[PDB]
């Protein structure tokens, strides 16, 4: 019962990594605006103008929240595993 | 019983790597706007821009949330496995 | 039983990580205004620019939160394991 | 009297890459790209086995 | 009398990358990307058996 | 009489790299990147044998 595990590579050349994982509430360029650009106005009245009310991430209610999670968040992973009985 | 794994390969060359996962809300590049550019405009009254309400990226009510999840999130992934009982 | 792990590579050149994990609320580059430019303008009365209320990464209510997790949030992940019973 | 006995390798000339060179009244530039390149490399070679042989004469005369 | 016996290598010239060269009343510029290169590497060899054999005479005269 | 008998390497001239040059009433300028180059190796070398033979003779003369 002989199992080998070789891995001897040759990587010739820079590495980049960026953004691996990106996730959750992130808008981006946005833009929201009432009269810019504006002349002889007389009444501007009752303006409302809004972007979010409320941020959560979690909101439960009542709630059994059990998860069971073996997650793995890189950008380069080597999962090697090995077994022999 | 013999299991030999052999893994020398030869990477000629950078290796780039940009947004490998994304999700969630995001949008980008919106626009929302009354009357950019106006003149001799008397009244403006009862003007509601409304981007969003309530953020959650979780919301539950009576909910028994119980997922079990075993998740590899990443750039490059090497999952090798040998088994041998 | 023999069991046998090598690893011996020639990684040739510069290693670079950036942002390997984003999450959770990050917008960014948003604009929200009202009159950015005016001129000859009577009144301006009741204005309400509202971005968000409450931030709460988690607000329960009456709520079981056991979660049981082993997760691995890095960069470059190296997750080996040998078993021989 | 301008001569070149041996010219070689990269060299480029007279070369005008402008984005909005004159411009008025503009809201927005998002995301622009201007890279005249990226990896500058005389000799890249992989497993090469580089064996010239060379016997030159760069000689130009001007009288 | 310009004279170039021998010039190899990396050598561009009169080059101008420009963005927004003459602007007025811009509101946002966002990730603006204005890199000329990344690396420069004359030698850059992976395994190799770098074996040149050269007797060259470089000789322009001027008279 | 300018005169260049051998000229090698890295020797880039007359670059202008710019970016709102002449610019008035701008609000936001953000993630700007201006950079020239990462890194300077003249001789970069894995596992590499360099076994150079050169017999060269740089003679220009001027008279």
């Amino acid at each position: 019962k002989i199992q080998v595990y070789s891995r001897h590579p040759a990587e010739n050349g820079k590495s980049n990594f960026l953004n691996c994982y990106v996730s959750g509430f992130h808008p981006s360029d946005i833009e929201v605006d009432l009269l810019k650009n504006g002349e002889r106005i007389e009444k501007v009245e009752h303006s409302d103008l809004s972007f979010s009310k409320d941020w959560s991430f979690y909101l439960l209610y009542y709630t059994e929240f059990t998860p069971t999670e073996k997650n793995e968040y890189a950008c380069r992973v080597n999962h090697v595993t090995l077994s022999q009985p």
